[PDB]
């Protein structure tokens, strides 16, 4: 315990805090979804609600240590106050996210950190045919809200979602999902601006 | 990070913070809409359920740098904790507006700042006859709560609502969608308060 | 900026806060009320639903300055958090009330407020009727929970709501609105409450 | 205020916080209810939702003054933040308690303090039987969550709940309502805990 | 008091807070529920609602004192906030859990501590054939969201849910409820994650 309280505090009582990643030191963060529930379906708005875990991965100079110089920790698990998250957001939702796990990040001596929020969501979605043998396609990107291209990129391990976690008893099951980086424009802005989108195919059980 | 850090410590720290705009110093702020999605309609209360992305602009000497004293940083972003910024408030709403995107702004070496909330708002709107050919046609107006036109004063870059990310697969079309300044007059108080009518004209698809 | 940044220091940092009003230095706030929609009536439940602005005013010696000393400033706004506010409660809410206007009030140099909350307040009233010519009428009292008449007083400019901002394509149209001092007496309490009274009649449009 | 201002600040700002009651020095909480309305009966889900006031009362050496140091101030109001209150948990709810009620008490110079929080409370209750002559009758305790009977004890000044502002347009009729202390015994737990047990019984109007 | 005052004060303010549970000194947190009620079932989200107890222990030598140094003081209540407490998360909600009691845990003066959250939760679960005599079987697991199995273990007193305390006149009758330990494996992440698996059977009353 000593040579942790140690370490947190070396960390982060000395430091002035991460300002967020520059175009001058820009940072990739890698993602990743684990599908668990299509919980709810509005075919009189529109709307689809979705229960996953979002795998964030970044990594920080000033985080690093050398764990020799603390008694060989090679990682900590922290509260994510303690540091900087990225601003990812999903952009086409139609509520607040609602956040189902503790805001808890694990950081490694390295500087890397991973962070898995659980969270509920309400997005954009015309379920019209889920009770189909084809079922329905559809689709949520997510990114950084504020930052481009030039100071966040996004990349995934893996082109296919995780669906191991899957509620077995849901009212919908799922044929496909995938996860893939884009690059989008907008009117309002000059500089490209990255996500990742989750596109899912399902349909009534 | 280095000059980023400084810059964010000497704007920040050093400064007591800003006490909005008066009389002998007033603001022009900036206003935009991108309109997202009519999500819903309640014809049993008239109250109609958006989502939009409002574009806020506006300048302040004390927030001027020298990009040449840190490094060639002509921007950055920041917590919108870290900043005043005006309170536009919606005057016919009929719930708390929902926040969707992160309080993060951009701050430019010119002293001017663009913050650009996601939002959901129910506001009063009769909806009874939504699906004929005509529509409906719908208001809201958008203005500081709390200062009139000698403290804040509003403009609109075009009269035109970006609908080039409207859901296509909406439940609603959109017929029309414009933004226009106006003033208006109260019992309460004598001096004119300005608003940004947003008058949005929809059917069902 | 430098003249009201000194006011707000000189009013805020150096002070100890404002204790409220108590029976040697009692306080009367003059309370009035702009209605602006019976959004909603439940029939099973006997709640009804309104949005409107409740004016509070009142004035405090701790509030005083020389404009002289500040730059000519007459007044400021300021965030609500700053100054103390009183205590006025709906005595027969089912809900807690819904914030919709920024807190945020103006503070003038002879030490008055003035502070404009929008709410939206569930509260007990019976509509059955509501769909008949003679309508319904509702109550529902204002006043401070905690301070007796001998600590706060309440008074109106006039006994008519203000309608000028009724929605007019509201299901419910307003037939009168009045807002009337009362004093009231309670087992608990040897002292008089005094509150204003809310009184709504309406019916469908 | 300069008074008051003094008395406060000696209070609150010198001490270290009351740590709660202990076995050496426990603490006798009255309770008294006073119930307004029952709003609503679920009988899906076997819920009922009332609204009341629940008047606390308890005294603490640390507390008190002499009212002729303080120019013969006797009481005060004061945040409830700035003191400890009593952890008295509705013991069958079935959602968080609604607060509708500004958190201030009445601090005496004897060390006595009253405390009025008006509450909306889902709780479990099976209506079943409500739209007949006999109605129904419905129980909740409430208690100390953590303190056994050693460190808190509860009374009643009468087993009468007060129907003195019961809504007289409520859905439903009271036919009684007691408030009674008990003594319970868990398997988790050696010492026995105190509640005083609201029974409502009731009936459509 | 004063005894408890300086130990409060020598075991909080003078300490730098407990980094949580590591490799090098793990931790084992007991878990045992007990179940209130079965609220509410919905048959068109497959979610069901239960409200329970979550009985949970550990033991922290930084929580440590000599009793003959306080006054024979052997244990206490204190604030949640006080302390660590362990990331303790339902793996399949669909909703935040609503806390239903108030956030105290009991120190003993060995370092033990326990702490018994009540709340209420939705998780997914298939309530299809509810209305029939075989009923239908549901679960959800608990444990740390962050830590593996070398940071905290978990164990159950009792692989008998308490049932003494369970509503007699819900909606739902309980057939079992069992509370058992697993180890679970993920795709993310190398090490084993431990949970309590609460499976409850159940019908219609
Ligand atoms: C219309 C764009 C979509 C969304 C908006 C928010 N946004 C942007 C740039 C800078 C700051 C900012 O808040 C853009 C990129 N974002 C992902 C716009
Ligand atoms: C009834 C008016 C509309 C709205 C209210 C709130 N308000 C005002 C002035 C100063 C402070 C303030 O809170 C007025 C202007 N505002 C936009 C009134
Ligand atoms: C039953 C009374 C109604 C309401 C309650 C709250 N209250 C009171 C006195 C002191 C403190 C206080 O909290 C009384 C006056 N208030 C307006 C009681
Ligand atoms: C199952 C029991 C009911 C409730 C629970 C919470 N509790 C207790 C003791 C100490 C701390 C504590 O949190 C007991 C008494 N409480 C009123 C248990
Ligand atoms: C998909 C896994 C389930 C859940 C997630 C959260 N989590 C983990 C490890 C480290 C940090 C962290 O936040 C894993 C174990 N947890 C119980 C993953
Ligand atoms: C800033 O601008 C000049 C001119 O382009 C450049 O050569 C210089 O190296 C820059 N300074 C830093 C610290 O990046
Ligand atoms: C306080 O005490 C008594 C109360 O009757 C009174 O005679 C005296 O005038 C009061 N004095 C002050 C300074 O408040
Ligand atoms: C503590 O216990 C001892 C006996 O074990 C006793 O002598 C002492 O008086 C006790 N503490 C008190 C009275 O505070």
């Amino acid at each position: 315990q000593a040579n942790l309280m140690r370490l947190k505090s070396d960390l982060f009582n000395r430091s002035p805090m991460y300002p967020g990643p520059t175009k001058d030191d820009p940072l990739t963060v890698t993602l990743g979804f684990t599908l668990q529930d299509i919980v709810k379906v509005d075919s009189s708005t529109n709307e689809v609600d979705l229960v996953y875990y979002e795998q964030q991965r970044w990594k920080l100079n000033s985080l690093m240590w050398d764990p020799n110089e603390y008694g060989n920790i090679t990682d900590f698990r922290t509260s994510a106050a303690d540091i900087w998250t990225p601003d990812i957001t999903a952009y086409s939702s139609t509520r607040p996210v609602q956040v189902l796990s503790p805001q808890i990040a694990v950081v490694t001596h390295d500087g890397s950190v991973m962070f898995i929020p659980a969270q509920r969501l309400s997005f954009m979605c015309d379920p019209t045919g889920v009770d189909s043998e084809e079922g329905v396609t559809c689709a949520v990107k997510f990114g950084s809200w504020v930052y481009s291209g030039f100071e966040i990129d996004l990349k995934t391990d893996t082109d296919q979602v995780d669906l191991s976690s899957y509620y077995a008893s849901s009212k919908y099951e799922i044929l496909s999902a995938t996860q893939t980086r884009q690059v989008q424009h907008y009117s309002c802005c000059p500089e490209p601006y990255i996500d990742v989108n989750l596109v899912v195919k399902f349909r009534e059980r």
